[PDB]
């Protein structure tokens, strides 16, 4: 199968990517993100966004919630589907926005550690 990756890990926020190849369209890879929070305070009004290179197409499904709870007591799960008709190496730019300790937090990062199985 396709191994999971840690996509992001900073400021107590961790985002894991798990992967499955679609059963409907073999050019589609279904990514399930899981966002977790190891700090003492919930991350609220949380929004994950993503963009991929021109040859790819992306569809982001509804997240399970808007709160990444403190102490790792649960996660936010959200699915991203990626269409890669020209079988190029997948890479991504993520944008994370949320409130923590009353402040607006926002980070942009690259995910350039996708496993080959995720796109070959």
């Amino acid at each position: 199968m396709i191994p999971s990756i840690t996509a992001y890990s900073k400021n107590g926020l961790k985002i894991e990517f798990t992967f499955e190849r679609s059963n409907t369209n073999p050019s589609v890879t279904v990514i399930t993100i899981q966002a977790s929070n190891s700090t003492e305070l919930d991350m609220t009004d949380f929004v994950f966004q993503a963009a991929v290179p021109k040859t790819f197409q992306l569809q982001l499904l509804s997240p399970s919630s808007s709160v990444v709870p403190a102490f790792n007591t649960g996660t936010i799960t959200q699915v991203i589907k990626v269409l890669n008709p020209q079988k190029q190496q997948l890479r991504m730019r993520i944008k994370l926005t949320y409130n923590h300790k009353g402040s607006a937090m926002q980070d942009l990062a690259e995910v350039n550690n996708f496993p080959p199985q995720s796109w070959q």
